[PDB]
């Protein structure tokens, strides 16, 4: 028999993308404040985490096009090595888009915020630039061509 | 000083997520074939990654939104921990969007493909089913109510 399977489509869109952070405010800073994604408040969240959201165990970050940024504290967990330069199958990286005209001001925030570059910035098609966020975590920032 | 942030919007979306795969056939069959991705061809991928997505060491599927997900073929990478119950920070899991009439279907998918299912499905404001990726990442199926 031929198993069924889902067509093209069904799967409409990354509905959100969730990390696991040791250490919330540092993570809600570094999301929220330096890269600047917009907080969804405890009454704009499912019923079912009204309360982990009001009790801090829980944020939730919106891009404008509505991608959620689930961050789960989880103050006892470890990561999956303390050197983020050391390479593990499964999740390597999440890159956020950026209008090409605001890339230059996207580097300079990270570096005034002291958040080490791991590697670029570099221009080429377009322009990228990765840092780990607090718990060591792949982040890139690119944008398209002029 | 105060030091110079990103203001809300600057991040305009999530360009894409990528994923370090051990068995790269195992995971275009999980995230295209199964979960029904569109995959996007080596004339459509950005020309620093032509030959890479054309010698089948890298893999971009899409939602239709535009959302991408990188497959980076790293056959000689390890997962953070061989059984994907253990966890750690960083990447917890992704979660895909579905039209609630196609839940059941995914459900269904997801078994008649002998996928294990690592949590629910459930029923509530929405409904979700967990399941691990051939490397241990895990992955969300939800919709919202009726
Ligand atoms: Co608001
Ligand atoms: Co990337
Ligand atoms: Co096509
Ligand atoms: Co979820």
């Amino acid at each position: 028999s031929v198993n069924s399977v889902l067509a093209p489509g069904n799967l409409r869109k990354v509905h959100h993308i969730a990390l696991n952070v040791q250490d919330m405010q540092a993570s809600r800073y570094f999301y929220g404040t330096i890269l600047g994604l917009h907080e969804l408040t405890d009454d704009e969240v499912p019923a079912t985490l009204t309360e982990l959201v009001a009790s801090g165990k829980v944020a939730n970050f919106i891009t404008p096009d509505g991608t959620i940024l689930d961050l789960f504290g989880e103050p006892e967990l470890s990561p999956p090595d303390p050197n983020p330069e050391k390479t593990f199958t499964r999740a390597y990286h999440l890159a956020f888009d950026i209008d090409p005209q605001l890339f230059d001001r996207a580097v300079t925030v990270i570096g005034e915020n002291k958040i080490a570059i791991a590697h670029g910035p570099v221009t080429r098609t377009g322009r990228g630039v990765y840092f780990y966020d607090p718990d060591g975590f792949m982040i890139e920032i690119r944008c398209d061509p002029e």
